[PDB]
């Protein structure tokens, strides 16, 4: 079925995009949470 | 009647399309909800 | 009248086709509405 | 006149055919409108 | 007048032939118009 | 004049035959025109 | 006069022949007109 | 004139046939227009 | 009358041909209407 | 009367020929009307 | 007129669809508002 | 003119059908607008 | 000239027949065109 | 001369017969042309 | 000329039919546009 | 020459009859062409 | 030539009928076009 | 022209619809803005 | 050419109808845009 | 040859009648085609 | 010889009659063919 | 006007919904502002 | 009758053509509906 | 009767010609109707 | 009598010639009717 | 040839009608496109 | 042989008349075919 | 029989022409259907 | 018998001419039917 | 042969008329296609 | 046989006329069908 | 015998005249049939 | 009613989705409020 | 056969016209699809 | 049947075109869905 | 240009709405900033 | 070509509409951005 | 072939119109996309 | 088939459009994500 | 390719808008971050 192959390729492409999205969000959140913890720990320790 | 068999085949084809659509939407929504919960919980815990 | 039996056979065929249509539209609309509710509720619950 | 009786019997046959046509159109229009309203009201409710 | 009798007999023959002709006309024209109206009403009803 | 009486008899006989002929012509044409008009108007009305 | 009596005999004999001729003319003309009208009315009827 | 009376009779017969034709066309056209407007207005309302 | 029997035979033959014509038109019109309604209802269901 | 017997023989002969002619006319017209009606009804049915 | 009864039946069918739609929308909106108020009040109280 | 009464009857039928249409559309539009306002106001009030 | 009188009388007969023919033509053509315009205008107005 | 007088008598008698012949011709030709034009104009009128 | 009067009376009948058609089209177009504007303005206001 | 005078009279008589015939032909054709053109132009205009 | 005058008269009559035909077609076509443009522009404006 | 009056009436009908729509939208927007300002000012003041 | 005046009258009627259309669309579009701006600005200002 | 002159004169008559016929043909066909093109172009332009 | 001279006289007289006959034939045939072609070309022209 | 009554009923229904919306928002805001003031006053007083 | 066999063989050929038509329409309708459902379900899932 | 034999032989010739005619009719009409149905079914299936 | 014997011889000889004439008539009439029916049936068949 | 001039004059009339049609279509298309673009650009700007 | 010379003269005269007849036939047919083709091609081109 | 061979030859010629007609109609119908499906499928794909 | 031999020769001559006539008839009809069928099938195929 | 030259002349005349017909149809079809494509492309661009 | 030669010469004339007729038929029918296909293909391509 | 020799001379002279008659018949019949077929085939060709 | 069963199944499916949504939101809110209370109580107690 | 060559040359001309039609439809369809895809992809990218 | 091969070739052409359509729609839909997912995921990840 | 005036009035109406929006936002912001400053200054001063 | 000038005029009209739209959107967006920045900066500064 | 030049001129006209369409759509789409980007970027930047 | 090449060319054109769309969307989304991240990181760091 | 140039100009216009957007966002963010740092540093230093 052409439709079966089409739907399978669309789902495979979606999975690749999800992989890239997760890589980017990890990098962004790492920085936001890192900066938050640094500012919090520096002031608290002082 | 040829129409009876034709209508039945089209309904079976629609059922196949619904199966493909549900599989893709589960993957798509799963990633969306996962990223949302990840950012939310990370902010609350840190 | 040969027409009386002809018109009757055509109206019986129409009634059969309306039943095949009301079985396909239930399946298709049910799936689309189900996907809509699934995405909506997952977003609100998360 | 023979033509008088002929014209009257033809106008009688035409009236019978009109009745058959009206009965069939009611069923078909009812089905098409029913499916249209079903889809509209379902989408609005969801 | 043998001629008067001849003309009178010729008219009865003509009148009979006219009756036979009218009967066949009604049957044939009724059928053709019946098929015409049948096709027209079926198309509009569908 | 015997010859005059003869001419007068044959002319009177001709007039009789002309009257009989005219009556038959009216009957034949009326039937034909009736059939023609019936077919035409039945086709037009439908 | 014997000659006058002979004339009367000739006239009476001729009258008999005129009657026989009229009977022959009626049947022959009837067939000719009958077949003519049959073909005419059958054509118009069909 | 024999023709004068014959022509008048044929014109009167034509007028009668016109009356029958008008009655039939009114019934048929009325039904076809009614079905058309019914389908149109049902669609607009829905 | 020879013409009487001939006219009756032709009218009977016409009735037989009308029966064959009605059978064929029912089959053809039924198929065309069926294909039309099939395409219409499949579109509405989808 | 020898002349009477002669007229009687020729009239009887004419009647025989008229009967033969009528039979042939029925066969020829029946065929033509059959072909005409077959073509007309075949065109109408389709 | 058949149209009058047909229009009345279609309006009655529309009323039934409206009843089904309102029941579903009350359940759907009830859940949506309930979840929203639940999260809001829990956050304010705690 | 038979047409004057025919056109008048058609315009009277049209006026009746427009009234049946303006009764169905009021019910349908009223319901859809009511559902829209219901969802909108419940969201803002909550 | 008995011939001049014959030709003059023949023309008056022809002129009368032409008047009768024209009267019948106006009635028949008026009706056919009236039905044609009626059907056309009803369809466009609807 | 008695012979010359006899010639004059023959000429006068012939003139009378020519007049009777002309009257007969006028009525017969009038009927023939009248029926011809009647059939022609009735056909064109219808 | 008889045709002159005939053409003029036909052009008069056509003008009357145009008036009837215009009156009907105004009512039908008014209703369709009225329903269209009602739905549009109601949706915009809500 | 008496024979010459005779030929001259018959030729003059023929010319008279030819003139009368031409006048009648113009009247008959004019009527027929008028009816034909009236029907054609009335059909075309509508 | 009698034919020359007759042909010229028939051509003049044809020209008159063309003038009547053009007047009628202008009125009818104008009305049909006007109704068409009216419906089109009302829809575009709404 | 009937179209001129029809277009003017439709424009007047549109003006009425606009008046109804503006009245409803003022009430609808008034409530929306009122609730928004109520919640905002209450939070700021308290 | 009668057509030159006919085509000119049709183009003049078109120009008039375009003006009636450009007066209705200005009113309708103006109202819809006014309602859109009203709702948008009230929301931002509040 | 009085015959040669007769044939030569007959041709000139025929040639004149052909010229008259062609002139009338051009006028009638020009009008019918003009109306045909007028109706076609008006419909496409509108 | 007187007999030979008489023969010559008969031949010369016959030649004169042949000439008169030819003149008569030309005018009569001219009218017959002229009316025939007039009717033929008028029919084709219309 | 059916449209007038429809628009008036829609506005009346909207006013009822606005009444319910205001009742609900007063209850919600009472609680949110009450809890806020309680927490604020309790801590400040302590 | 030869026509009986002819009508039967034509109704047999028509049935064969109906089978070919139904087979083709099933393939084409299946493809169009398949593409329609594919696009709809894909868009909804994404 | 040599005439009876002649009439009998003429009928067999006629009957043979009718058989030949019917055979050719079936072939030609079958082909024309086959092409007609082929074009109709191909268009509807596509 | 020798004269009586001669009469008998003449009658017998005439009978022979009547037979030869009948054979000639049969073949000639057969060809005439055969070609007539051939042309008639070939035309109807095509 | 008269036909040559006739064909040329008809091709000249057709060219004139094409010019009138093009002028009218430009005005109508300009108006419809103008209204379409007006509504589109206004909505986008607001 | 005087008789031979006579036959030779009449045959030569016949050939002359045949040549004149052929010339006239060409002129008449050419005109008729020209008119027929002009009408046909003018109808087809438009 | 000469007619037997002639009828058979004409039927064979008809069969040959049917073969040529079928070949041409297949090519033309195939192209028109192909263009139709090409435009339809390109639109669906886009 | 010399008279018998004469009748036999004329009958043989008639048969020869009948054979020649039949051959010419076949050639003429074949051509006409071929042209008719070519035109019909060429029109149908396209 | 006189007919040979006549047939050749008529075929040449037909070719000339075909040239005039092709010129006119190219101009008319070109204009109608141009107007169609103009309206289509303006709509697509807008 | 001078008759055999006459029949043989008549056939060659007929065969030539058939060749000339067929040539003209091909040219005329080719042109009409060419214009028909041209108009059809231009419309579908556009 | 001188009488027998005279008989032989008469027979030989008659044979010469029969030959001259046959030559005359051939040319006259050829022209009649030639013009008939020319008109027939030109009509079918066009 | 197929619509009744369809609407009932859709509402039942919605109720199931609402059950899952409530389960998920309880789990999420439990964690967010638990973490909030823990952090608040730990710091306050210290 | 001349018809064989004619049918073949017509099928050759039809094939040429199909080629021209296909070339034109490719260009027009390419342009319409190109504009459609351009607008779609541009809107999606922006 | 030539139709059996014709219908088969048309269904084979349809199957080929459906494959070309299912290759273009996969590419187009794939691209549009890919762009949708790209924009959606980039927004959520950032 | 009607469009120019329409666009100018829409822009003027927009400018008025902007004036009202700015008046309302100044009042709202005055209060929010006033309350903020009051609360801030009161506590800071204390 | 008239189309060239028409297309150029429509493109010029589109350019005018774009100029009006850009002017209005600058005013509309200017107010929107101005109010947003006003509220934002006032809150930050105070 | 006159068609070859006709089809070529039509394809050249199509190519010209496609260029005028691709110049208008670029301007219109460019403006709409420009307005979209303008509003989007101003909002994000502010 | 020309369709095969046409479909392939259209798919290649679609691929080109997809390439242009992806390039533009990367630039557009890149700027959008860049501005969002710029504002977010600047606020977090400062 | 017109599409290539169009897509390239759209991308170039987008790049210019991105340049302006970045300039504006730098100015806005400079102020918001500047005010934030000033307020923070002033209070902290004090």
């Amino acid at each position: 079925d052409p439709a079966k192959a089409a739907f399978n390729s669309l789902q495979a492409s979606a999975t690749e995009y999800i992989g890239y999205a997760w890589a980017m969000v990890v990098v962004i959140v790492g920085a936001t949470i890192g900066i938050k913890l640094f500012k919090k720990f520096t002031s608290k320790a002082s």
